[PDB]
């Protein structure tokens, strides 16, 4: 919690000092005049396992991810170039017709704001860095722009807070924020937990196709995949290949 806290204070930082050149009033004004977000909710609920890919040119490593039938790109932020990142999020944006998930450390509603008027559809919420007020203010703010609220939890208890505040979408991350220990069972051990209603999808950890079904058996309505794809040669073929991870070898033909 405590080495977390200085983090986040870099981040609310960096927030602060935009909120001086950009007010609070006119990245409001940005938010409401966006083209409209999509239900994110309605794509999670779309047939076969969906796979979020992750950019962590990035307007043409998401092209690849659609091509290759991402059902939604997640864009990471860079802190230390901001005005860079904002642009690679717009250039992502314009590049692509599926939903795109903005992940950064969401703390304020500045940040929501923000994220809406750069044209993201879903926002991430890490259950660790929000004491349950943030949480819920958090949450309940990204619903009312019309976006989507993906609610990471780590642990059993954090799931019972996502839940608590209202969580429609929660992830389960198999890798711990802090010491980076890669737990790939987390999800199977959490998802149980979780009522019928809730969307649940699987981040990290994803070695190849074997791991995407686990996750999809384990009750996996998405499932999360980065590092294997941002190092890939071939994103395009790399997401085709998560895509088709259940569906292949086709039935024949007759």
């Amino acid at each position: 919690a405590t080495v977390l806290d200085s983090i986040l204070e870099g981040v609310r930082a960096d927030v602060a000092a935009r909120e001086a050149s950009v007010s609070l009033s006119e990245i409001k004004a940005a938010a409401a005049a966006a083209p409209p977000p999509l239900d994110v909710m309605a794509a999670l609920r779309e047939p076969g396992i969906g796979v979020i890919a992750e950019v962590k040119d990035p307007a043409k490593l998401a092209q690849a991810y659609q091509d290759g039938g991402a059902r939604i790109v997640s864009v990471v932020t860079e802190q230390r170039r901001f005005q860079g990142s904002l642009d690679d999020l717009d250039a992502v944006r314009a590049s692509v017709s599926i939903p795109v998930l903005r992940k950064d450390f969401v703390v304020q509603p500045y940040q929501i704001h923000e994220a809406r008027a750069h044209g993201a559809d879903m926002l991430l919420l890490i259950v660790a860095a929000l004491e349950q007020s943030v949480l819920v203010s958090m949450l309940d703010r990204t619903e009312s722009l019309g976006m989507t609220a993906l609610v990471e939890v780590h642990t059993e208890q954090e799931a019972d807070r996502a839940l608590k505040a209202g969580a429609k979408v929660i992830g389960v991350n198999a890798r711990d924020l802090m010491t980076l220990d890669v737990d790939r069972d987390c999800f199977a051990r959490i998802a149980p937990g979780l009522p019928s209603s809730v969307i649940r999808i699987a981040e990290s950890g994803v070695r190849g196709t074997a791991d995407l079904l686990a996750y999809a058996g384990a009750g996996a309505d998405a499932v999360l995949v980065g590092e294997g794809l941002v190092t890939s040669g071939d994103p395009r073929a790399a997401v085709a290949d998560l895509v088709t991870a259940g569906t292949h070898p086709s039935c024949p033909k007759p």
